């Protein structure tokens, strides 16, 4: 597919979608809890929709009306035997998680998905789940979907250390541990997200964390909550950059979460000369409206130390630095892992193919700035961030075309970008 090019203005309101994993966690916890759960600002993901539908299939009443999800919890042992095979679409996140949720379900269950999903190994979750006494098994020893599962009323606690870092596996094992009789210890390899830990506690459950050591006593009961899903971090960062680098631009970005990643991106922006106003702060919700305008940017130091999720935002932040006059050094304080070093390379390659001046380094990248961008062909390679980066990069292209073939990347993104192209 080609990409919209050479726009002369950008105006409108974008409302940051909710975080996906908190969205998903809220449906899960909402079903397993007692009492009614309400979720506000949920992400309209296909992953959220599939997860809600999985739970409806296990007998949970879930209402989607006027922007609000209302879940009537069925208790920690209240999942019922489905009358159909469970559809998880292309979310591998979902299969892993629900597998742990269904550790204690005393009935047979099938979980399938699409052609992409059916190529992703599940043995990373089936191995520890089996130790607990769950029957779960996929295609080949790798356990490719479809998965066949039977949990048990005699779930044994888990003592396991992950060989690979994985928030998905950590979550499934926690959900299972919540249903097991006794003390589970789960030890992660690397520090991954705390979403499940946080939400489990918000839903009234107890754990103990000691570094990478997670201890969970089962069985537990949870209580229905009102959940306000915070704005996605990556999406908020994405639009901020767009509204700063696009010509004749003003974006009102609602529902931005006030947490450290945006906080540190905000400071970097200001340091660079960005025009950004913070408004409508909601101190209880920890959200704000951000207003950005077209800015004359100047290079700066970007210490990944000062921005947690930085690696996620590398594509959109490199585009940013590409547009600032002078040198931007992005140096990460901690060593890069293979996939991080790879992400830098792919970003540098694509933007340099469009006229940027990016030098990958052992610790990040050097960017030499205000690059008049030009046409190019670049494939996403699955990474939507890299794609949407290229989309905004495309708007800045004076002449030439921008081919971006594997732009399976899906959601309402283009309608929005069109919306902003004709506002004033
Ligand atoms: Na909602
Ligand atoms: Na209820
Ligand atoms: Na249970
Ligand atoms: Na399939
Ligand atoms: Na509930
Ligand atoms: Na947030
Ligand atoms: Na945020
Ligand atoms: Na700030
Ligand atoms: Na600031
Ligand atoms: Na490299
Ligand atoms: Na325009």
């Amino acid at each position: 597919m080609k990409l919209k090019t050479n726009i002369r203005h950008l105006h409108g309101i974008i409302r940051v979608p909710g975080d996906s994993s908190i969205s998903v966690l809220s449906i899960i916890f909402g079903s397993l809890a007692e009492g009614e759960t309400k979720v506000y600002d949920i992400l309209r993901g296909e992953d959220v929709l599939s997860t809600m539908q999985v739970f409806r299939d296990l007998g949970v009443e879930i209402e989607d009306k006027d922007g609000v999800i209302t879940v009537q919890g069925v208790g920690m042992a209240g999942l019922k035997a489905p009358q159909n095979a469970l559809n998880m679409g292309n979310s591998g996140a979902s299969i892993v998680a629900i597998s742990g949720v269904l550790a204690g379900a005393d009935f047979e269950v099938e979980m399938f998905g699409d052609d992409s999903l059916s190529k992703r190994p599940m043995d990373r979750v089936t191995l520890p789940l089996k130790k607990m006494g769950v029957s779960i098994s996929g295609q080949t020893e790798r356990d490719l979907p479809p998965l066949r599962l039977k949990g048990t009323k005699n779930l044994r606690p888990i003592h396991y250390e992950l060989p690979i870092a994985s928030n998905s596996v950590k979550s499934a094992l926690m959900f299972a541990a919540l249903q097991a009789k006794g003390e589970s210890v789960i030890i992660e390899k690397e520090y991954t997200s705390n979403h499940t830990e946080d939400m489990l506690q918000q839903f009234g459950g107890h754990l103990s964390v000691d570094g990478k050591k997670i201890t969970v006593q089962g069985p537990q009961k949870l209580t229905g909550q009102k959940v306000v899903v915070p704005g996605d971090i990556s999406s908020a960062a994405f639009w901020l950059v767009a509204g700063l680098i696009a010509p004749n631009s003003r974006l009102v970005l609602q529902n931005v979460g006030i947490e450290e990643t945006l906080t540190g991106i905000i400071d970097v922006i200001r340091a660079m000369g960005g025009k950004l106003e913070i408004t409508e702060i909601d101190p209880v919700a920890k959200s704000a409206t951000l207003i950005v305008e077209s800015s004359d940017l100047k290079g700066t130091e970007i210490c990944g130390a000062l921005i947690p999720r930085l690696i996620d935002e590398l594509p959109i932040i490199a585009l940013l630095a590409t547009q600032a006059q002078g040198v931007t050094v992005i140096k990460d304080a901690e060593e890069l892992k293979v996939k991080e070093t790879d992400r830098i390379q792919v970003v540098a390659d694509a933007l340099n193919s469009m006229g940027a001046d990016i030098t990958p380094t052992a610790d990040g990248m050097i960017i030499k700035g205000k690059s008049a961008l030009h046409g190019a062909r670049v494939n996403t390679f699955g990474d939507h961030r890299i794609g949407m980066m290229t989309a905004i990069a495309a708007l800045l292209v004076a002449d030439g075309e921008v081919e971006l073939d594997r732009a399976e990347a899906i959601p309402s993104f283009f309608d929005d970008l069109e919306s902003l192209i004709h506002g004033l």
